[PDB]
């Protein structure tokens, strides 16, 4: 399993000239304004994943933040929620065209209640993610094997994921439903960042 | 204050050659797919009002749904989640160029936890809301009184709410979030008549 | 202005009760038929005037009132009367049924609203105000209070002109055959409380 | 254990001319009105079952809903007010003669909070019901050899716990009571499908 | 209402020559360990009553404490687990002999969830409680005339409330479940002190 | 060694002693509604009684002999239960008892969990198996699982209680479990009454 | 009675040389990071206050700032934990001289469960404060006669309170408790900036 | 190596050092009722020192010489409950402390794990095993198991300080900790006060 890992910044875009890339990252811990971005990873879906160690105080990515802001590259995450609010406040870019495998799980993996990505790739991969390090020390200077292949893990599998989830919305008809959610989606980041990070601003309470 | 009480639809559209309409509906309860539209009220913002009465089975409304259609007028609704799920669910056409004053409250009066249409009305207008037919049965043949005047005070004052929030929105510099909240109201409606309306669809669980 | 007859142990005769439909309830000294004794019932015609029956601890036989609930020609008219199934029906030895409830058929045409209390109902629906004050005293006392008389006599002599206005209801939005339905099953629903099933929905997944 | 698929309905009721027939079905979720009927299956008690799948949109089954509308055959369910749900809404046929051995482990098995009928199975028949397949996609156009013998799973064992159900409602003197609820089933599940779903209709509040 | 105002202690026992005596106490708070005792009052039922004002760090009364000791004196609390807890802490003995009105509320009323002292004089005596001193300064040196009237009110009606609930509990026939409930309630008190007031000993978990 | 009866013990030859362990088994939990299946008793010397209680039995003599003897305390694990159940079936509240449960939350400062299972672990080291807990004890002939189940609820309460008893003197506390143990009787005369929902000592 | 009203800061310090100054302030809500600075409130206790209008952006108060950082002024609040999070973040000053009513009421009110504002001055003092416009715009460019006699009430009685709560304190025993948690109080208030504002730091879970 | 000791350490030879690792047992939660049954000393070389402290016992000379030293850092895990019953019943209140639960709160904010054995799992690959924390700590022998875990709760505090100092440093966070450390013998204060169940610092 390929994993390339870099200081900072990819070295280039050599590896990401496509159409879509998986993305996750890495922090200490669920808050951005606290908690700071750690890891950046990401995956053309052949397999190999590229793994960023981000510095503390780090201000810019180049590379990486070419990726996120480019129009025609859709970005995959699962619970984008997340990742769009600590990408765009550590480098100061919101993608704009994004897929999400927890709505899109949220959406037509109606006969479960679990929608977690390890409990997702089970079901439409027979793929295992183990989640012993989700809760480690992402911000050491040096990353474990362990740590980096966890971190790889979480974007490997992301494009077949959205494959399979199209092939679903396409069936139940709900590709317009999908599509309005992921437009909203880096305003929901935003209004994380924003204050409203535990308000449903759609509920009646 | 004037109310036009109109069987099935408006007469004719002399009254809304506007920008903005406000409006509101009344039902059996909170369930679109068990509990029929039974009224629609609009304003103009003149301090007048017009009050449709909806037979059981009604199927049309040409000029009331030519409103609801017109891109260049912006619909005004309180909570205009349920509003649209029953509009689109009874006349088969969704809004889509919307203002919700519950949203707008959320995203603004931040100094309080009470976002009711009545407390937004108290607050901002010094104006008194009676909310005691807000619970009676709106399918009667004829309205009371009391249920005519409460039905059109639910439009008469969203014009005047709509102002004071966009002031606070453009104060504190919100309006860009608030313009995709009401761009994703619609869908949210339409979530909530597909069958997820117990559910946040951005939420982690 | 409003007839309340108070009885010891029985109705005298059913010559009130020759009608179709009549209202009932009760009152105990608490919500567990297995401890809280039967008290008093109360009855009405619908025509204004109520009956209250004073109903003595041990006591076994209650002829008149009784032949009234077993009569199949004859629907008993009640308010929640999961409950007064369940202490008539454990008090007396017969298990009514022919029945409607007013709190079902609330729950079945008032869905503009959360509150299907009988206070609420006749609020909404009569505009006659029922005082609650009363609904906990000491309903074995030897002599009620004139209070209490009154409250008595108030949760019976509204329900016929419920029913009435709730059956428009249910025919209105087509729902008759489920209240029938849920009627039907209302006396075994009472049955299961008095089996100890009073905590469980029996229809749920859990 | 043999276990005969159909497309779309039984070829006939040659295997059917039964006095009871057990029932399931599989759906692509828990609200009839949004996630469709994907399968039925039935067995008559002698150890094989028919497993059918139904298609999107299919709107008739004669073979099927014959036996659903035989009033001489009683209809054995594990949580019926489902599966009755679901037969109503995809068929328009509302079986009115039931038996639920959920409703009767819940008024015999007085000794145990735990009323599944994985527990039940394991307990009166030393019978081991595997629930993996239960969350998995029933709208798939091939079934897996796993969901295929978790569906017969669900319906080779009912007869033999109806019959154990049967006797111990005989000797604790319930039976009139499991007649009445049984009897009441149809229309709760009427109930959920007009939109009482959340509500217990016979609770105080 | 004769209301006799001491320091430390009765200065005799002349007025406490009877068979029953209506206790209650007032602290700084609900914890005997950290919240002192500062008023203990008396009343014979002659509608009269006795404040005694405790002082910060006190340990004896002497003709307080012979009523609390004396076996042929009925000792009349309303949650006496409360006054018993904190006389024994304080004083070092123990009543043994005593009579509770919540208790016996709690037995009888089963009319209603309502077992507080300010609910059970309206409906038993239609007399009104004012409990707006309850929460005050209690261990002030010169107590205010409200602050007298309401720790006299607590113990003024006690013998007549004592009349009632025994006329109850001959009537439903609970005089000996009673009785033990009393029995053990010094006990209970000692509980509290030794470290289980949080804990139901006789529950199952 | 587990001696299975119908109705009742045949005599009292292994119980004239001055303590004895009791459990029940029953439908559920709820003694008006749920019938006393099974009564099991041990003298403490590694043998029990299984006793089969048939359907409608209103008498049991020589039980109820020994649950009636002021001069044999019974020990039971939640006896608040077995008290109940025994009462409402054949009319005889004992009144001279032991609760291994109280004792349990009187002692035990240090846990949380004071079932049996967990006491007979931590104090005697003795795997209690609970799988037929809950199962059908109406049954006409009980399965050797349920049998030795049954059995293994009293083959133990003598040796906990005496390392309670220990424990209970140990922490000076020996006044405020028995009367604790005092009042359970009429604890489980409050249950049958119809307060088996409501703390009846506390504030609300 | 006397209430004087500026804009951005005192005009000096002329009303402020004394041992301690009562303190409060007004936001657009309770989350400083989101809700920005509206009004700072300060009185002497001669029964006069002065109540300042912060603008939005505005970064320096320089006479309100002297005060806060003077080490031989203690700074009273009720609930200081928030207004001290709001102080030291639009300004970047920490007070470290401080005394807390709401702590102070914990520690001495033991004998009710009501230690807000309102409560504490209604029993204390006999003072009634009204709590209409505690959620009213505070960012308004001109404050209502209301929302400054209401800002006003909030500093007039804090040091007739730390006067009463100072006696208590020193009658339990207390006063060592106090200055600790006081002397902590600064620190409560940036654990919150920095992103515990709902952990209870010390805690067990 | 675990030296085991009753009622105090035999001298101070082994603890002329700049922090020493602390623990306690007891029989429960509530310090006014269940007693301090042991203390538990570790200098950080990887042996323990595990003292039994008898029922009413008021004194322990040696032992609350380090407890009392400022020169010497007393590090804890959940200090809140260890300095509350040293306190209580020696009568000296530690006020040097370091706590690793607190630091791991302030630190290890990707986790909402904060016990001994998760740190000490994941920190150090160190599993720490808890059946004995639910144990008689008042025994008069102690079991082998229950002398191995007492020592456990000591022996890795060095090692667990060190690695939350880097990380409070590298979060920039020392002054914050500090500011929390000063306060814990006050929060426990306030425990023994009777504010046990109260955050002193909540809006309600």
């Amino acid at each position: 399993t390929e994993i390339r890992v870099h200081q900072g910044d990819l070295p280039n875009l050599d590896n990401y000239r496509i159409d879509a890339v998986a993305v996750d990252t890495e922090t200490l811990g669920l808050q951005p304004h606290r908690d700071r971005l750690c890891v950046v990873q990401l995956s053309s879906g052949d397999g190999t994943a590229d793994v960023i160690q981000i510095a503390k105080g780090q201000k810019s990515a180049p590379n990486l933040v070419r990726l996120l802001s480019d129009r025609d590259i859709t970005k995959i995450f699962h619970f984008g929620r997340f990742d769009l609010a600590i990408l765009a406040h550590t480098f100061g870019v919101m993608p704009d065209v994004v897929f999400c495998t927890k709505i899109a799980s949220k959406l037509t993996r109606t006969y479960t209640d679990r929608h977690g990505l390890k409990e997702i790739c089970g079901e439409l991969l027979n793929v295992n993610i183990s989640k012993q390090q989700q809760s480690s020390d992402w911000a050491a200077e040096t990353l474990s094997r362990a740590q980096i292949e966890y971190a790889a893990s979480d974007v490997l599998y992301l494009h077949r994921l959205k494959d399979i989830f199209e092939e679903r919305l396409k069936r139940e008809e709900r590709e317009s439903v999908a599509k309005a959610c992921f437009q909203f989606l880096p305003m929901r980041a935003n209004l994380d960042l924003l204050g409203w990070s535990e308000i449903d601003i759609f509920a009646h309470s």
